[PDB]
């Protein structure tokens, strides 16, 4: 009964952990390695510099997190649901291959180009709708995802058609935040070590900086170069391990249209939105340029 | 008690700077910035004069904010008057055996100054022995170290605490519209002759430029004359009523040079000149002279 209410807090769990290691991130940086160490060996100039140049990367880096966790992931048109006497006729049918003539009447009627691994039309039975292209069913959103990519647990949401641009962004600036982190507390990581600065609490959190800094880069480095090659190709994660099927057969590049054209499919045509999390992804979701 | 009614009132120059900056943050950030500088493809601009923006404008409200908090620092209770010379003063009709009262506590006290009749400074109100360079402010109700304006603006005075984070005050007030006038100089050039005809970031644009030189043209010439105070060792009610001291007026008797003067304000450590955090040297109730006293 309030099983609702104790799984949807739950959920929450690895956002508020990384929001936690965020803000500790922000209090160890700023307070302990430019207040209590740069500060502290009188270099007024590194200190204003680093300080300018972290709260940049940070806002860039909160901003796309941020982007990538409430933008809620599109769902498929009204088109694509099936009526009330259709959805009758469908349930009321016992018979496989009437069924297939139920969904494949409607269908035609929709931008629809691929089928599943056995020829028939992609439907979802707990959602009573037709599947538009690249569109899947997450079991933990409850929902049909337009362009699912996969579901994150790291944020709440799942990485989708209206996501997939911020999640991109998101681990851009993630990387950049944290080699800005490794590559300005190293120096200075140096010392503590072989005890140039002794600072109680700053040795704790300057120590801990450059581990955790340093082993979120190499984690998600290989993430963002895995998605570089998705992004080139125009292939989402699921359709990276399934191929979608075409009228003329599975095709693994059915969706792509060159690697100048899809980077535009994701980032849109307008340069100046390429780096900044604001949606200027093309098209809609339930249709998709293809390759014939 | 119309005390209370000039506590509230006192906070209106305050509550109209704020409206002010902020109005200027939204015009800067977003009418110019957003609406017309990245409305014009220049993402390189946009991104340089928002970061820019906010370290200017970071600089600048944290000295307001010290420059108003900071409470005056007031004289040591030694400076005061004990209950039994308190008695013996107000027993006494004969001014001259008065100040024979005042003249043997304050030598008891570093003081090194009279006043312009050579009496021992003292303030009636505060019932205290005036430490050097401290005067009686009635909008304070107190006695003000180093005491050198009460400035309505920020509803506070000026003394030997508020000083620096005062002067650092105006410096980033300045740099704050310098910045402003000859980022949107470029843009309001173009309102006027129509080359961007937008209507709610024309009048944004074009009070930002006239508002930001405006307050460029005022508070220059009133930074420019603390600058000169400072290397004086001057504060401003010195400047025009130089101290009396044993030796009679002086208007450079707290002088120790250019270079020394600027340390009793901003401090030896140069990290803490430009940063709104107390640095002055001393406690504001005795200060070094150019004779041989201190
Ligand atoms: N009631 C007051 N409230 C605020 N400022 C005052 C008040 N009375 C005098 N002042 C100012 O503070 C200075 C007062 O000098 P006084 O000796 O008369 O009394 P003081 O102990 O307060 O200094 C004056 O500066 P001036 O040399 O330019 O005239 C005056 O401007
Ligand atoms: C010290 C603070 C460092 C913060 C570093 C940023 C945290 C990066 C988190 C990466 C989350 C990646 C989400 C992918 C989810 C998935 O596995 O499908
Ligand atoms: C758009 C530009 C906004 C800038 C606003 C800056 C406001 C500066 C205020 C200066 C106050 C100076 C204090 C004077 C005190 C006095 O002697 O009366
Ligand atoms: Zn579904
Ligand atoms: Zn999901
Ligand atoms: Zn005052
Ligand atoms: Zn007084």
């Amino acid at each position: 009964t309030l099983w609702r209410c104790c799984q949807r807090v739950v959920g929450w769990v690895p956002v508020l952990f990384i929001t936690f290691v965020v803000v500790w991130s922000y209090y160890a940086y700023v307070v302990e390695l430019c207040v209590f160490t740069i500060f502290g060996n009188e270099e007024n100039g590194k200190t204003v510099v680093y300080l300018v140049a972290f709260h940049l990367f940070f806002v860039m880096f909160v901003w796309s997190y941020w982007m990538t966790i409430f933008t809620s992931p599109a769902s498929p048109s009204k088109e694509f649901y099936l009526s009330n006497s259709e959805k009758e006729r469908y349930e009321k049918e016992f018979s496989q291959e009437r069924q297939q003539e139920i969904l494949r009447r409607a269908a035609r009627a929709l931008p629809i180009y691929t089928t599943s691994a056995s020829k028939t039309i992609r439907y979802c039975e707990k959602c009573q709708l037709i599947k538009p292209d690249r569109a899947h069913h997450c079991s933990a959103c409850d929902s049909c995802i337009l362009k699912m990519d996969h579901h994150c647990p790291w944020v709440n949401n799942c990485v989708g058609f209206s996501n997939y641009k911020f999640f991109l962004l998101f681990l851009l600036y993630s990387l950049l935040y944290c080699l800005f982190v490794a590559a300005t507390v190293l120096e200075y990581f140096i010392k503590f070590w072989t005890n140039e600065l002794t600072d109680t609490r700053a040795k704790f959190h300057v120590l801990f900086l450059f581990f955790v800094s340093a082993m979120f880069f190499i984690s998600v480095l290989s993430l963002f170069s895995y998605h570089c090659w998705l992004v080139g190709k125009n292939r989402t994660t699921i359709e990276s391990f399934r191929a979608p099927t075409f009228s003329y057969g599975p095709d693994g590049n059915g969706f792509s249209l060159g690697a100048s054209k899809n980077w535009r499919q994701v980032f849109g045509d307008e340069k100046k939105y390429w780096l900044l999390p604001i949606f200027s992804s093309l098209g809609d979701g339930c249709s998709f340029p293809t390759r014939l």
